C-alpha cells in the first residue's frame, strides 16, 4: 500500500479551525462526563487507537483510512469506552460533512490536548476514508499485563524508538482506567485533565504496591489513591527508559517539546504527503481567538 495524503477539496486552514473550535467548545460544555473529567482524555485515547493499529511492514492499519467507522475495528476489545468519543464527535461529523473520518478522530485528539493546556501540536490534513475491507484485523493494539521488552518490541512496529515511546506514555497522567473497560481501575495522578509532567513524577516519587484488583488483574496501586499498569510501572524497571523518565520529571518542557514531535508522528504513519500538500497548519486555543 501507498496512501497519498488528498486535501478535502477546496478546504483551508479557516476551514479546519472551524472545526478544531467546534470540538473545543463543545468539551467546555459538556464537562460533566466520567465525574467531572470531560471527554479530553477518551478524545486523545482515540486518536492514538485508530492511529496504533499501522503496521510498517505492509503499510496496513494506521489514521488514513478511518475504519474504525466499521465495525469490525469499532467493536474490538481493544477498544471498549472509545464509543464515547465517538459518539460525542458525531454532531461535529453533521456539522462539517466534508472532512474525513481519519481527519476527523486525529484531530479531536490535537483540540484535546491543547484545550488541556498541553503543547501546540502541528497537524496536516490529507486522510481519506477507505472501504470497509481495508479495516485491519483485531488484536493488533498492545496488551498492559507485560512487560519493558514487550513494550519496546511493539513500539518498533510502529517505528517509535525509545524517547518517543516514554513520551507518548506521558498521556496516562490524563484520565483513568476503568474495570469494565479493560479489568483495570483508577486514576493516575491528581490534575487528571489538564495536561502536566505528573505521570514520570509520580512513577518516581510514590510508594507502589503491587496488588490484583476486582478483575483478577495486577496492577501497581500507591497510598495516595493511584494507580500504575505493569506495562506503565516497566518504565522504572528498564535503565533506558528510567533515563528518560527522570528527564521528563526534571523538565517539563523538554517533555511538551518531545510529545509534540512524537504525537504528530504517531497520526502521520503510513500516509505519503506531496510537496504541493499545505505545510501543518499550528491552530489557535478558544483562548487565544477570546471564543
Ligand atoms: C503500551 C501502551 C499502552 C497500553 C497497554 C495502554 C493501555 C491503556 C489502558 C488499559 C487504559 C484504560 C482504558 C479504560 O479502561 O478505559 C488506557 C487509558 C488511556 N490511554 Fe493508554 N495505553 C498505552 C499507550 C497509550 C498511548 C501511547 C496514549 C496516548 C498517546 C495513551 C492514552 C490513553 C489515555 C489518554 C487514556 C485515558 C482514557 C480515559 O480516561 O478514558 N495510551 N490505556
Amino acid at each position: 500500500l501507498v496512501h497519498v495524503a488528498s486535501v478535502e477539496k477546496g478546504r483551508s486552514y479557516e476551514d479546519f479551525q472551524k472545526v478544531y473550535n467546534a470540538i473545543a467548545l463543545k468539551l467546555r460544555e459538556d464537562d460533566e462526563y466520567d465525574n467531572y473529567i470531560g471527554y479530553g482524555p477518551v478524545l486523545v485515547r482515540l486518536a492514538w487507537h485508530i492511529s496504533g493499529t499501522w503496521d510498517k511492514h505492509d503499510n496496513t492499519g494506521g489514521s488514513y483510512g478511518g475504519t474504525y467507522r466499521f465495525k469490525k475495528e469499532f467493536n474490538d476489545p481493544s477498544n471498549a469506552g472509545l464509543q464515547n468519543g465517538f459518539k460525542f464527535l458525531e454532531p461535529i461529523h453533521k456539522e462539517f460533512p466534508w472532512i474525513s473520518s481519519g481527519d476527523l478522530f486525529s484531530l479531536g485528539g490535537v483540540t484535546a490536548v491543547q484545550e488541556m493546556q498541553g503543547p501546540k501540536i502541528p497537524w496536516r490534513c490529507g486522510r481519506v476514508d477507505t472501504p470497509e475491507d481495508t479495516t485491519p484485523d483485531n488484536g493488533r493494539l498492545p496488551d498492559a499485563d507485560k512487560d519493558a521488552g514487550y513494550v519496546r518490541t511493539f513500539f518498533q512496529r510502529l517505528n517509535m524508538n525509545d524517547r518517543e515511546v516514554v513520551a507518548l506514555m506521558g498521556a496516562h497522567a490524563l484520565g483513568k482506567t476503568h474495570l469494565k473497560n479493560s479489568g483495570y481501575e483508577g486514576p493516575g495522578g491528581a490534575a487528571n485533565n489538564v495536561f502536566t509532567n505528573e505521570f514520570y513524577l509520580n512513577l518516581l516519587n510514590e510508594d507502589w504496591k503491587l496488588e490484583k484488583n476486582d478483575a483478577n488483574n495486577e496492577q501497581w496501586d500507591s497510598k495516595s489513591g493511584y494507580m500504575m499498569l505493569p506495562t506503565d510501572y516497566s518504565l522504572i524497571q528498564d535503565p533506558k527508559y528510567l533515563s528518560i523518565v527522570k528527564e521528563y520529571a526534571n523538565d517539563q518542557d523538554k517533555f511538551f517539546k518531545d510529545f509534540s514531535k512524537a504525537f504528530e508522528k504517531l497520526l502521520e504513519d503510513g500516509i505519503t504527503f506531496p510537496k504541493d500538500a499545505p505545510s501543518p497548519f499550528i491552530f489557535k486555543t478558544l483562548e487565544e481567538q477570546g471564543l
